[PDB]
RNA sequence: GAAUUUCUACUGUUGUAGAUUCCUAAGGCGUUA
DNA sequence: GGGTAACGCCTTAGGATAAATATGCTAG
DNA sequence: CTAGCATATTTATCCT
């Protein structure tokens, strides 16, 4: 029953952002435009963006003067280098103790250097825009009245830079965040010094020495005591430029010296670069056009001043390299060869394969360019592997070149993009044609002898003509290829610095913003800020006029901070009057447990002091607070819990439609409508999540006992429109339905349906922070409750495994404890309430549509955002399934255990979904569902830990566990058998060896098969399981090769048994009788028959049969279980897997309920491992009895 | 040639079904012309 | 495969606040 | 000289 996730509903707390749409209401938006609070707040935008460009160069200046400036102990930085190389040994406590140790003294030596700096009192401060920054600006000299004036118009809207400083001051930290310039100074560089200095003290004292010393100080860049000067910018950057790879650099003379095998093979020493320091480093169609016939006119021209024709002078100039001397013409070694080679004879290695074997014969002196006679002289002599006795090549070289100059087409005479890139592609194949007689650079290896003048003098000037395409096709491939819509939006601040930052009825006169309630449509009103009071003093509240709903928020945000700034401020202190005990009791910290003098007696004493103080204040009573006992509390913690999670209510004041009307008229109020398709007046079905979610914030029975609040700091965007042109769907004309399997063919509609109707017009956003599990106790890892629960009750807990098939998408199996299979069901269609949708055809038409799309240049792009849209469906379908049939879910490790490519879903796209599942079950709803039921909208399922990162994540995130995908697809599901045989070809002995292990090689009489009788014993280091039989009446699919035609990836049903029997008859092999074949197998020779009798056992072993053209992809066994019977995906009985793709996911089941066996054995939770190993994974297949 | 806070698939009829945590900052890697 | 930055991913970090306090303006 | 008001800016600092 569901009684496994009852128990799993409000661990722990979430926080997620609600967007809506804002509509402004009435005169909202005509005062909007009049008062220009658009333009205002779009320039502000810009005018942000550069003064925190040159508060960034201000820290960059303040980073280079602060750190130049620090010298390092050296004794500790000598201690950090000798246990870096104390080797692995074990994670004991000195090797962990004294490295955490060493690396928080040398971040805390480098944090008060920058502390130490008369800068950094007012770096993050009102004074660095108001003073300091425009006092830089003024010494620097280039500086620019555009810099300081920008900074000038933030002298009074300072706070507007708080979240840019809070971001900046990470930087300035002593936690070892990588977002910190002491922590990447100590843990990023330093280490990478030490293996340049480590690499530099092997490779150097070796003295294989031919390269530059540079000797003829030099040295100290590499010592000790030297990485003081690069812990600045400029350190680093003088290291690197020493280090270099313009100025030569040592890991360039590295490089160039890792050759003649003397060094070449230790490319792995190879000196890293330090890491940089932190916070340190066409117009339109007309001109295309232009462009494009001044190119015209420069090929073709009108043949004045002589034949200028680049396209005709080229083309007899190569007609004439016959005439020419071919002992200086010389020819290009690029690919142009393998071109040449393909075109001439028909196959690509001809003239590689002749100037490999009879040119030359050491590593051949690769030079850059041969020449035209030794490719004539090699050609005339290539060993004429499959030609006419004699060829009639002539001046084969030269005759490809006339004959692709004219005789090739015939047709290289010649504002619509399609001729521009017809006559674009042609031009650029000629130039790659050409190339390779071109001259690159200038000594290039040598080579370059004198030239042949008369045509290389032409050649050169008449190419040069020819060569601008490049740039040209670079710029046209850059303009042309540049989405439909665009999501750039401006945000909104109405003149005020803090905007929504909270909603608290006290701070409403300050951040100008209220929420309104009418007939269940939720407004927004942001208020003037020359008339910031208007809802200080509501005139009247009569219920006989219609009224809005004001929302009367009222929250204590943090405890902790909030206490003791209002008990214990000079403003204050005086009014709560606290005795000098509790003084004496906070300044020396004994209630808090951090500190070594805590004392719960002091610790309650501070609590009932609080709610004494509590009890006085007048705003803070009024919150009814209901406290636990001062004799219960176990410290500060859980009173500061409880006050948070009480001081939260949300009411909601009744004022006149007609005040709110006159104050939007009259441009006091800026009235705007929090606005979803839900929203509307015509929305019937089930509303969006998030509308659920927006309309339980103030629910009348989430308000009486919290599951979701309203969290302040929101944002207001402005988006701008952003596509002209419409595609409507004109009114009262019939529409062709895009579902194939939709009964209704058209559908008419009496009003316009235009395209991307949310773009073509300017729209408001509202983004609203909203808080799931308010009153949440902070299980955030769960594992220890699962897996209690697990081991305590799991006699109905059934498991669904998830494995990305090579034909199917995504592949379901759920199984119960015993391995039965209840659900197999391919996840390439989803089966919603209504007609399913075929994912598999939609992304194979649009992969080919992209393809195909992608030579047009139309930036369709897509077939991501599908895939990312198609997992949503999938997590859906993922967890009603885990409700419903109450399973735990198996998936792939991507991070230890991933599997190979050649699946549809990659480990991109992989590692994204399994992230939106985890995502999805952490907080999981159901729309139909009661909202106090569990896994209904106020009592949700929380079903796996609060997701941070890839790698933080275990074998286990709740109830998803994670095991490695080894051997999962290629095993029998019947009985436990592997193919572990890893065979390969060598010479006869070795394979006569591998053929002498076999326990008994024999054919049977009846049901004519062979049988391999052997052990896994005798093959690799390995024991376990027991002695296989290994037959020859499950294996058919075989390829030839990989390419070419008469080989090819093309499967061939072909009967091992007959093929064997036929192969045993043709050398006089006798198994009628049914002797053991062991004896007249090891007669040795004829090694193309061992070839043979090992492809055919690599034959005999394979699991998975694939064809490529057709859909079947069956698993077929090789050896019998206890009855004689083969397993076959074909014949399968639905207690077993259907598909080659289904058996993948059966077995990451059944890896999981070996999880599941080994949590439920283990006495010792908390601590147990879950990480499966071969060995006991193939001991779980292999488990005789099941 | 298809409406959306936003995305995907739609017509499910001024919308249907299911995802949907947003803003800012820093760093690392990969394709290539 | 020799010392190129426009895009495309990944990692990490801060926040999702009301109230005390300092400062400018009106008034004197 | 100038008490009071209004606004902008900073601050208060749990424990797992
Ligand atoms: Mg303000
Ligand atoms: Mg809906
Ligand atoms: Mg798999
Ligand atoms: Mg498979
Ligand atoms: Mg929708
Ligand atoms: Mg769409």
């Amino acid at each position: 029953g569901p009684k496994m996730f009852s128990n799993f509903t409000n661990q722990y707390p979430l926080s997620k952002t609600l967007r809506f749409e804002l509509k402004p209401v009435g005169k909202t938006l005509e005062h909007i435009e009049k008062k220009g609070l658009l333009e205002q707040d779009e320039k502000r935008a810009e005018d942000y963006k550069k003064v925190k460009k040159i508060i960034d160069e201000y820290h960059k200046d303040f980073i280079e003067e602060a750190l130049n400036n620090v010298k390092l102990n050296g004794e500790g930085l000598e201690e950090y280098y000798e246990l870096y190389f104390k080797k692995n040994k074990d994670d004991k406590d000195k090797k962990k103790k004294e490295f955490e140790k060493i690396q928080d003294n040398l971040r805390k030596q480098i944090v008060e250097a920058f502390k130490n700096h008369e800068k950094y009192k007012n770096l993050f401060k009102k004074e660095l825009i108001k003073e300091d920054l425009p006092n830089w600006l003024k010494n620097s000299e280039d500086t620019g009245e555009e810099d300081k004036e920008t900074v000038e118009k933030f002298k009074n809207f300072t706070t507007y830079f708080t979240g840019f400083h809070e971001n900046r001051k990470n930087m300035y930290s002593d936690e070892e965040k990588s977002t910190a310039i002491a922590y990447r100074l100590i843990h990023e560089n330093l280490p990478k010094f030490l293996d340049n200095m480590k690499v530099f003290e092997k490779i150097k004292e070796k003295h294989p020495e031919a390269e530059q010393l540079e000797k003829t100080n030099v040295e100290d860049i590499f010592s000790l005591d030297y990485f003081n000067h690069t812990l600045t910018q400029s350190g680093i950057d003088i290291y690197n430029t020493i280090i270099g790879g313009k100025i030569q650099g040592l890991n360039e003379y590295i490089n160039l010296y890792r050759q003649k095998n003397n060094e070449k093979n230790r490319k792995l020493p190879k000196l890293k670069p330090l890491y940089k320091q932190i916070l340190s480093d066409f117009e339109n169609d007309e001109e295309l056009l232009e462009a494009i016939e001044e190119f015209y006119e420069n090929l073709n021209f009108s043949n004045n001043n002589e034949a200028t024709n680049v396209l005709e002078k080229l083309k007899e100039l190569l007609s004439n390299l016959a005439d020419y001397d071919l002992n200086k013409i010389y020819i290009r070694n690029d690919t142009s060869l393998t071109d040449i080679s393909q075109k001439i004879f028909g196959d690509w290695s001809v003239i590689k394969d002749a100037l490999n074997a009879h040119y030359d014969q050491k590593w051949l002196k690769k030079q850059k360019y041969f020449s035209i006679a030794e490719l004539q002289e090699a050609l005339d002599s290539y060993c004429k592997e499959s030609d006419e006795s004699k060829e009639q090549k002539e001046n084969s070289i030269a005759d490809y070149f006339k004959t692709l100059a004219q005789t090739k087409n015939e047709t290289d005479k010649k504002k619509d993009v399609e001729k521009i890139k017809a006559f674009l592609d042609s031009i650029m194949n000629l130039q790659h044609f050409v190339k390779p007689l071109h001259l690159v650079k200038g000594g290039s290896a040598g080579a370059e002898m004198e030239k042949d003048e008369a045509f290389y003098s032409e050649f050169e000037a008449l190419y040069e003509e020819l060569s601008q395409v490049i740039p040209l096709y670079n710029k046209v491939r850059n303009y042309l290829t540049q989405k439909p819509y665009s999501t750039e939006k401006i945000k909104l601040n109405f003149e005020n610095s803090t905007l929504l930052d909270g909603w608290d009825v006290n701070k409403e006169t300050d951040n100008t913003s209220v929420l309104l309630r009418k007939d269940g449509l939720y407004y927004l009103g942001i208020m003037n800020k020359k008339h910031n009071k208007v809802f200080e003093n509501i005139p009247e509240s009569n219920e006989n006029d219609k009224c809005y709903e004001k929302m009367d928020y009222k929250l204590l945000p943090g405890a902790n901070k909030m206490l003791p700034k209002v008990f214990f401020s000079n403003k204050n202190i005086d009014y709560f009057n606290p005795s000098a005990e509790i003084l004496e009791i906070y300044e020396n910290g004994t209630h808090k447990k951090s500190g070594d003098n805590f004392n719960l007696d002091d610790c309650h004493k501070l609590i009932d002091f609080f709610k004494e103080s509590i009890n006085k204040h007048e705003d803070w009573k009024k919150f009814g607070f209901k406290f636990s006992p001062t004799s219960s509390y176990e410290d500060i913690s859980g009173f500061y819990r409880e006050v948070e999670q009480q001081g939260y209510k949300i009411s909601f004041k009744n004022i006149s439609e007609s005040y709110i009307d006159e104050l939007v008229d009259e441009g006091k109020l800026y009235l705007f409508q929090i606005y979803n398709k839900d929203f509307s007046p015509y929305s019937k079905g089930k509303p969006n999540l998030h509308t659920l979610y927006w309309k339980a914030l103030f629910d009348e029975e989430n308000l009486k006992d919290v599951v979701y609040k309203l969290n302040g700091e929101a944002e207001v965007f402005y988006r701008k429109a952003s596509i002209n042109e419409t595609i409507v769907h004109k009114a009262n004309e019939p529409i062709k339905n895009k579902n194939p399997l939709n009964p209704k063919k058209q559908s008419t509609f009496e009003y316009d349906i235009i395209k991307d109707r949310r773009y073509t017009v300017d729209k408001f956003q509202f983004h609203v922070p909203i808080t799931m599990n308010f009153k949440a106790e902070g299980n955030s890892n769960i594992n220890d409750e699962v897996n209690e629960f697990l081991k305590g009750n799991a006699p109905d807990v059934n498991i669904i495994g998830i494995d990305r098939g090579e034909r199917h998408l995504l592949y379901l199996t759920l199984i119960d404890q015993k391995g039965k299979i209840v659900e197999q069901d391919s996840l390439n269609t989803i089966t919603n309430e209504h007609n399913e949708t075929d994912y598999h055809a939609l992304l194979d038409d649009k992969e080919k549509e992209r393809d195909k799309a992608r030579k047009s240049w139309g930036t369709i792009e897509n077939i991501k955002e599908l895939k990312e849209g198609y997992l949503s469906q999938v997590v859906h379908k993922i967890a009603k399934l885990m409700v419903e049939h109450n399973a735990i879910v198996v998936m792939e490790d991507l991070n230890f255990g991933f599997k190979r490519g050649r699946f549809k879903v990659e480990k991109q796209v992989y590692q994204k979904f399994e992230k939106m599942l985890i995502d999805k079950l952490n907080y999981l709803v159901d729309k139909d569902k009661e909202p106090n039921e569990p896994g209904g909208l106020l009592n949700a399922y929380q079903l796996t830990n609060k997701f941070e990162s890839f790698q933080k994540m275990g074998k286990q995130s709740g109830f998803l566990f994670y095991v490695p995908a080894w051997n999962t697809s290629k095993i029998d599901p019947t009985t436990g058998f592997v193919n572990l045989f890893h065979p390969r070809y060598e010479n006869v002995e070795k394979a006569k060896e591998f053929f002498n292990k076999f326990d008994s090689i024999r054919y049977n009489s009846e049901k004519d098969y062979f049988e391999f009788a052997f052990d896994y014993n005798n093959f690799t280091e390995k024991a376990e399981g027991t002695k296989w039989t290994v037959c020859t009446y499950g294996e058919r699919i075989k390829t030839y090769r990989n390419a070419d035609k008469n080989n090819q990836w093309d499967s061939k049903e072909v009967n091992v048994t007959e093929e064997f029997k036929n192969l045993f008859d043709e050398y006089n092999i006798d198994y009628k009788n049914g002797n053991d074949l062991k004896e007249a197998i090891l007669s040795q020779d004829d090694a193309d028959f061992f070839k043979s009798l090992l492809h055919l056992l690599r034959l005999t072993l394979q699991m998975r049969n694939s064809i490529t053209g057709t859909e079947i992809d069956y698993i077929i066994s090789p050896v019998a279980n206890e009855n004689g019977e083969f397993f076959d995906s074909r014949k399968a009985d639905e207690s077993l897997p259907k598909d080659a793709d289904a058996n993948g996911a059966y077995h990451i089941a059944r890896k999981g309920l070996w999880v599941l066996e080994q949590i439920k054995q283990t006495d010792d939770l908390k601590k147990v491992n879950l990480a499966i190993s071969n060995k006991e994974w193939l001991e779980f297949v292999q488990e005789r009895k099941n």
